[PDB]
């Protein structure tokens, strides 16, 4: 089992980490949502789809950055709902071929009333988010890490 962004990097069998650059909507105001949709940037693949069924979860939901300060949020994993920055492990999708399937996680955030101005700064770490990596065939369970970073300014006017 191994994963890569849509941009290039990939995360070899056994884990590790990359960094994933999204862009956000620019304008987001107080009751409205930001979604960003990681399922079109992080894909993986099982190795021996044949005889091995890999079991992933999200393991871990952190926000860092602007949307640590000044959004509050929801994580969406699989058509599930929870809370952002994640307060337990989610359950288990399952990955059963050799070609790359999207990662199902989006987060929604929604900006807290006392934000205004940018509220989420370019080039800024905005979340890490850990893939947990398991099977039915051996003791294996790694981690993929990701790393998120925001390719522009997020404003909420005011
Ligand atoms: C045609 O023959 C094959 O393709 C073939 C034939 C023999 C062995 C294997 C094999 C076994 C374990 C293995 O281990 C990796 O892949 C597993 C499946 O994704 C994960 O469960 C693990 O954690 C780990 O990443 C990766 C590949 C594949
Ligand atoms: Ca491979
Ligand atoms: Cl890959």
């Amino acid at each position: 089992f191994a994963c890569k962004t849509a941009n290039g990097t990939a995360i070899p069998i056994g884990g590790g980490s990359a960094n994933v650059y999204v862009n956000l909507a620019p304008v987001v105001n107080v009751g409205q949502n930001l979604v960003v949709d990681l399922s079109t940037q992080i894909f993986c693949h099982n190795d021996y789809p044949e005889t091995i069924t890999d079991y992933v979860t999200l393991q871990r939901g952190s926000a860092y950055g602007g949307v640590l300060s000044n959004f509050s949020g929801t994580v969406k994993y699989s058509g599930s709902s929870y809370p952002f920055p994640t307060t337990s492990e989610t359950p288990r999708v399952v990955y059963n071929s050799r070609t790359d399937k999207p990662w199902p996680v989006a987060l929604y955030l929604t900006p807290v009333s006392s934000a205004g101005g940018v509220a989420i700064k370019a080039g800024s770490l905005i979340a890490v988010l850990i893939l947990r990596q398991t099977n039915n065939y051996n003791s294996d369970d790694f981690q993929f890490v990701w790393n998120i970073y925001a390719n522009n300014d997020v404003v909420v006017p005011t």
